[PDB]
């Protein structure tokens, strides 16, 4: 069973389908009308037939379920109906900050450094339900019509959850085991600090357009990575971003997960906690990309 | 593929003497070559086999004394016989559970011994990640093989799995990339496990066998989990109780390697040969 709280029905009773906004791997998403509200909605639908593997989806609907947090998408249920899965969300009409940057070009530093304020909330709140969003990107963050700003897209998460879970399953008997091996078993091997580090990427990604190294083969830049000696990226452009910006960066990249500050301190750097960041910014930014 | 594969019937080869066990993987025979007239053991297999080839592979290029040496493999009637060095007296653990616990001398032989292989196996760039008395086979000479190379073929293939799912790397942390490709932990574990497995041969149970798995995998993860110790203190030598010690460093930065460990006192000391498990092996019969 994909969640204990499904509804077995059809979504069509209780939405109007208005446009299928994009489909793929993840399956489709469709912006639809509450029929009895006028809500705007978004239904992620997947395929969900007998025998598939529920495990990540069961984890995604669990993360979503649980948070009730302005900068985390709103969940309204999930249906399952004739072998589809929907999942039912408050719906974002910009869509993603990359969807947007593709058009506009980069963004301005007082509106990436809303954004980051917005991300940050929202992770200091995943943070203190022992939840990492493990996703962290452009594409991820959602904007709405109002400008405000959404964390979404927890498929990453659920589906490390979900490998987590099937490790804990079948882990066999543990007495000969070095306690470093259980906890990689147990915990992953890192913790939410990575969601700082992906912001970090993510603020160079709404400056530059790409994340550093992006034109480098991936394994390379895994390989990079290991090593004793590897380097966090900067921002390019020196002269284009103010030393709170490239500070802003220095610290959320900082390499030893130990010395990386949490997302409760970075709400603290003068970057994200200065004045006049406010969603004016990004309804700024939704004019261009009409405009 | 492996290149090597005989496709061939082995029973035009080798005649099967006794089945020795098996289930649900396949079964074990002691078999005798027709030729030479030397004892080999022979897995016999069948699905997605992909683990096992792994598991072979590692069998197949490791080439040392305490590894359990790897003749070829059979492939007849979908049927994969694996053809291997045969050890008499089987684990150590069917034998302590017949004689009962080693002595300090014959547990610093086999420590030794184990150490080898996995100085080799480290040499080699591979991971046990089984170290057990069950996993630790014997042949009627008294010397010691490491066996049993299945976790750590599941374990490698779970690694190069996770890898080729692993997405886009750009945004990811340094700590995450590092879990990717190297998995979270090193060869280091091993040593853990030989420690443990001392303790195990020494008092036929490992610590906290009576306490339920998870609640062992709880308190193991916690930042205060103290490494077991042997339990009747006055039975054994400052020496085995500081192999222990250094061998149960909780930090895999401070626990040393195997070559290190070859130097302890337990493990260096005159008088450790495989006459010492010759005697155990007597006591087993007698
Ligand atoms: C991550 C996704 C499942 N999700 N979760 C919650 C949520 C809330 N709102 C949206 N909103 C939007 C808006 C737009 C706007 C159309 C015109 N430009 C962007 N496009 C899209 N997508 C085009 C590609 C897709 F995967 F189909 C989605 N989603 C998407 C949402
Ligand atoms: C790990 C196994 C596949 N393997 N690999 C190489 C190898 C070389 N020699 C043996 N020798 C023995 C001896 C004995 C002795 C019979 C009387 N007591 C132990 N039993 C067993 N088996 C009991 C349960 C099994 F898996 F079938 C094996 N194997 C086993 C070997």
């Amino acid at each position: 069973v994909v969640d204990p709280d499904i509804f077995n029905r059809d979504p069509r009773d209780h939405y109007d389908l208005l446009q299928r906004l994009g489909g793929g791997t993840y399956g489709e998403v469709f912006k639809a009308r509450d029929k009895v509200s006028g809500d705007l909605v978004a239904l992620k639908m997947v395929k969900m037939e007998p025998d598939d593997d529920v495990s990540t989806l069961q984890k995604e609907i669990l993360i979503l379920k649980t948070c009730r947090h302005a900068n985390i998408v709103a969940y309204h249920g999930s249906y399952l109906w004739l072998q589809k899965l929907w999942i039912c969300m408050e719906f974002c009409g910009a869509g993603s900050l990359q969807d947007i940057y593709q058009v506009t070009g980069s963004l301005s530093e007082l509106q990436i450094s809303y954004v980051c304020r917005e991300v940050l909330q929202g992770l200091a709140y995943l943070h203190s339900q022992k939840k990492i969003h493990r996703d962290i990107k452009g594409a991820n963050i959602l904007i709405n019509d109002a400008g405000e700003v959404r964390l979404a897209d927890f498929g990453i998460s659920a589906q490390i959850g979900a490998e987590l879970a099937r490790r804990l399953e079948f882990i066999g008997t543990p007495y000969w085991m070095a306690p470093e091996v259980a906890a990689v078993a147990l915990k992953g091997g890192y913790n939410e600090l990575c969601d700082i580090w992906s912001l970090g990427i993510t603020a160079i990604e709404l400056a530059e357009l790409q994340p550093p190294l992006f034109d480098v083969h991936p394994l390379r830049v895994l390989f990079l990575m290991t090593k004793s000696g590897y380097q966090p990226p900067r921002l390019k452009e020196k002269g284009k971003w103010s030393a709170a910006f490239h500070n802003f960066i220095k610290v959320t990249l900082t390499k030893s997960p130990k010395k990386r500050p949490s997302a409760t301190k970075m709400l603290s750097h003068q970057l994200v906690s200065q004045p006049g960041l406010n969603r004016g910014l990004i309804l700024d930014l939704l004019d261009k990309l009409k405009n």
